[PDB]
């Protein structure tokens, strides 16, 4: 209930909520339908338009005007954002050169450089090449400040998820809005973008940037506005909140713009009708900067240009139906669309069974356009299943298509040309970031970087201690001129062993074998300083990991690698080593096939065996390091220490053979070397995150080996491929990868054919970021190179995408 009642009256875009039944003024008082009664009367004036024309200069001031060309405006903070164009002589900000915004000029009073954040809805990162002729505002924002050729979002790249994001710096999985929809098990409640459930705090988890400056003394603008507030009235609105005395003002405020999503759903994301909600937003950001011209803040305030997520061509007829493979298709929900996720339709049929539907679903049709998933196996990278608001099976879809559950709810609901929400490394389905301002670079352009990375800055741009969250602060500071963040690596907390020879082979008793009893001073010698490090400087050549948890760990050296040995998991957590271009890669040899060797520097008690293998039906074993690069027929004996083993289940034996055969010389070659690092992942929970001894689920039958969720590997090498990996002076390159450990290649429809045809492109799609690895791992990398921290921890950021420009 509200009591209309009330008044507007010195209370329009008031600031601080007022509570039920009281009547409400501020920006989102439409959306809850509580405005008082002269809401629209007061707050709302549209009456001769927004802008000033030369009749109007100098007027006599009518209160019931949308904005003023009196000369009292500029006191009152209320002029036309064109006032002092048509009234004083004055350029249009899109007019004036740019000129470099070397330290912040601001009006006295002004604490901080205040930050606007411009938020555009479906703005596809193609449309600031695509659009700048008909977007002069938005272009000279682009050219003049720090920009990203593209921003990645989250996934799924839907609107709420990404603002949220945004907003706090967290996974969706982690902030708990994982969609636009979404149904919540524990609440029993549905969230949904129409409706009045979304208002309940309980579905917002995190802290959001606004909240994070009010704990921190820094005040705040309501970021959000309800959709019936024309676009002038959000600018003017923002322009006389920035015309507060000092203890009122804020500091920190949002415009959103839900163009040109909306057109864009209609049209397509090129669609001819998309020019003229481009020109829209532009002339939106056009009286956003001449208003603060105006105000004497165009070179005091931070500015920052930034979408949601982009806009995909997407037409009813590309449309997968659930009733073409299900049986059952009544005893399930769907969320569908350009993501799908599927739960029980009834907790009370016992018959529901996940594995028979994941089985209808896989690979059933030859051009199928949606691949099933359980959330666990999901590509790592996007993030997406911590949340008992995301449901078991997880249907992710090609671009351009949807998934329906059946044909009637395409029809009874063609119209739309465009939609989002696909994987997020989809081209069509990136986003905008420009920032200008005093605190940004001038004329610099930044590589792609991820949404998620944002909060940090803006806590940077306004001073703020940000909130935890999944951005790596820092890894931004090469968008800032001043207010950067100088953080310190971690400490180490785990100190490695460096054990010597300490075994005799008889007292092993692990059911091994090889036939390796064919046996010099000159050489003896040599192999000795190979196994107290002498080539490890070839092999590891960014430092050793640092272990940032509690455990028992072994370094262990080689000719042609080094490892990190734990003997808590009996396996390494890294194995690093590096391959040049000339390296030739050769064969496991007839009489090493089913060799595995004892290693005398590590106890029988704290080592895998073989007979655990043979007795386990399922489980085969791999190596680390690849007895396929080994530097000379001796030194390939060290690749088959049992030290070197890890679990592997025979399919994907498959995928990682060729990795090592093939796909690491490739590189080697495309690269001018490569340094590899690989090892286990252990993820059962997932969280994203290293799991402990006791919260494993699965073990080599009868034995205390762990089995591995994942198997990871980062590949480094110069970023200037005319020097060699090991000889590199300047800035690195990186890709990585997380696969997933599974007891079939299903995921892979083509995995009948040869692993030419198949295996990388499983590999691109599980490309991975270092710093995902790390938290996966709780190891840190990169710790001695010859770069600045904040490069490094741009580098630990990076994703290979795969897709092209
Ligand atoms: C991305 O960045 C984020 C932010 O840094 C990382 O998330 C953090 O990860 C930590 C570990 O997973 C986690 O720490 C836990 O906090 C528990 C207290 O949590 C509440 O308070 C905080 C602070 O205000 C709050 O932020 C939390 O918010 C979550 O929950 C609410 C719902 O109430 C949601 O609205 C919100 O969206 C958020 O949900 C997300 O996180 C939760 C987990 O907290 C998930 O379950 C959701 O799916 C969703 O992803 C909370 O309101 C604290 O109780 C935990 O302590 C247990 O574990 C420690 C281990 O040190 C153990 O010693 C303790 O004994 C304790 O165990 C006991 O409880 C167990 C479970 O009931 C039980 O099994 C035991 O037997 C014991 O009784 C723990 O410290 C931190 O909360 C989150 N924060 C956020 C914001 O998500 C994230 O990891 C990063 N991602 C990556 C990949 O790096
Ligand atoms: C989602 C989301 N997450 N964070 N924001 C705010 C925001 C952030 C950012 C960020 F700086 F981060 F880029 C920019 C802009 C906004 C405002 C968005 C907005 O104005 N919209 C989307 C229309 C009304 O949307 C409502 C949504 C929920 C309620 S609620 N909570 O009352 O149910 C009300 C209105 N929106
Ligand atoms: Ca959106
Ligand atoms: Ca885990
Ligand atoms: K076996
Ligand atoms: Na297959
Ligand atoms: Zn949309």
């Amino acid at each position: 209930w509200t009591a209309t009642s009330g008044s507007c009256k010195g209370r329009c875009f008031e600031l601080q909520e007022v509570g039920p039944p009281d009547c409400r003024c501020d920006n989102l008082c439409k959306s809850y339908s509580s405005c008082c009664h002269d809401f629209d009367e007061l707050c709302l004036k549209t009456a001769r338009g927004w802008e000033c024309t030369k009749d109007r200069c100098g007027e006599v001031r009518n209160e019931e005007n949308a904005c003023h060309c009196s000369e009292d405006c500029l006191s009152r903070g209320d002029c036309c954002t064109n006032y002092q164009v048509v009234c004083k002589g004055e350029s249009h900000w899109v007019d004036d050169d740019c000129e470099e915004i070397k330290v912040p000029e601001c009006p006295a009073g002004f604490v901080r450089p205040p930050l606007i954040i411009f938020s555009v809805d479906g703005f596809r990162a193609s449309y600031m090449k695509k659009g700048s002729k008909v977007m002069p505002n938005i272009e000279k924002l682009r050219s003049c400040g720090t920009h990203a050729p593209y921003m990645r979002p989250v996934y799924p790249t839907k609107t709420f998820p990404n603002l949220y994001t945004l907003a706090t710096g967290l996974y969706p999985e982690s902030h708990g809005i994982v969609g636009n929809s979404m149904y919540d098990p524990v609440f029993d409640a549905s969230f949904h973008l129409r409706g009045r459930e979304k208002f309940n705090h309980r579905w917002w988890g995190g802290q959001p940037l606004w909240i994070t400056a009010t704990k921190q003394g820094v005040r705040a603008g309501t970021f959000f506005w309800s959709v019936s507030i024309p676009h002038e009235r959000r600018i003017l609105t923002i322009l006389q909140w920035l015309s507060l005395p000092d203890n009122e003002r804020p500091s920190v405020y949002a415009f959103y713009s839900e163009q040109p999503d909306f057109s864009g759903h209609k049209y397509g994301p090129f669609g001819p009708e998309m020019t003229n909600p481009l020109r829209e937003i532009d002339k939106t950001v056009g009286q956003l900067m001449d208003g603060l011209k105006q105000l004497r803040l165009h070179r005091c305030v931070n500015v920052i240009f930034v979408g949601d997520h982009g806009m995909e061509d997407v037409t009813c007829d590309r449309t997968e139906f659930l009733s073409n493979y299900l049986t059952n298709v009544d005893d399930i929900t769907l969320v569908p669309g350009t993501l799908g996720r599927i739960r029980a339709k009834s907790i009370n049929n016992s018959k529901y069974d996940p594995k028979t539907i994941i089985a209808a679903l896989t690979c059933k049709k030859p051009d199928q356009h949606f691949k099933p998933y359980m959330k666990q196996h999901l590509p790592k990278r996007l993030h997406y299943a911590n949340n008992r608001r995301i449901e078991d099976i997880h249907l992710l879809v090609d671009r351009r298509w949807h998934v329906a559950r059946k044909p009637l709810d395409v029809y009874k609901k063609c119209f739309f040309q465009g939609d989002h929400g696909f994987d997020n490394k989809v081209n069509s389905m990136q986003t905008v970031f420009v920032g200008y301002g005093p605190t940004f670079k001038y004329r610099t352009k930044v590589p792609p970087f991820e949404n998620i990375e944002l909060y940090n800055v803006m806590c940077d741009l306004l001073g703020l201690k940000p909130a935890p969250n999944n951005g790596t602060h820092g890894s931004l500071n090469h968008l800032l001129r001043t207010n950067t963040f100088r953080p310190t690596m971690p400490d180490e907390v785990s100190r490695p062993n460096y054990p010597g020879i300490m075994y005799l082979q008889s007292e092993f008793d692990l059911g091994c074998t090889c036939d390796d009893k064919v046996e010099n001073k000159l050489e003896e010698l040599n192999k000795r300083l190979h196994t107290k490090g002498s080539t490890k400087e070839r092999h590891l050549l960014y430092g050793r990991p640092a272990v940032l948890y509690r455990t028992s760990y072994d370094i262990l050296y080689h000719t042609d690698f080094e490892s990190g040995y734990s003997e808590i998991f009996l396996m390494p957590l890294w194995t690093s080593y590096t391959i040049s271009k000339q390296a030739e890669v050769s064969s496991i040899p007839e009489h090493l096939t089913n060799c595995v060797r004892p290693d005398v520097r590590v106890s029988p008690g704290f080592s895998q065996n073989c007979l655990a293998y043979k007795n386990d039906k399922q489980m085969s074993y791999g190596f680390l390091f690849p007895p396929y690069l080994s530097s000379s027929p001796e030194a390939k004996y060290d690749a088959f220490l049992v030290t070197n083993m890890v679990p592997m289940y025979p399919a994907f034996k498959r995928v990682w053979a060729y990795f090592q055969r093939v796909l690491v010389k490739k590189y080697a070659s495309e690269r001018n070397g490569v340094n590899v690092i690989s090892g286990p992942i252990f993820d059962y929970n997932y969280d994203g995150l290293r799991d402990t001894e006791d919260e494993i689920k699965q073990y080599v039958e009868g034995s205390s080996i762990p089995v591995p969720t994942h198997y990871y590997s980062i590949i480094t090498s110069c970023l200037d491929f005319t020097q060699p990996a090991d000889k590199c002076d300047g800035p690195l390159s990186v890709s990585s990868f997380i696969l997933p450990h599974r007891p079939d290649n299903d995921e892979s429809c083509n995995s009948s054919e040869d692993e030419s045809k198949w295996v990388e492109e499983l590999m691109k799609m599980h490309t991975a970021r270092v710093r995902d690895i790390e938290h996966l791992t709780g190891l840190d990398f990169y710790r001695k190179t010859s770069r600045s921290y904040s490069e490094i921890l741009t580098l630990k950021t990076y994703l290979h995408t795969y897709e092209s420009e």
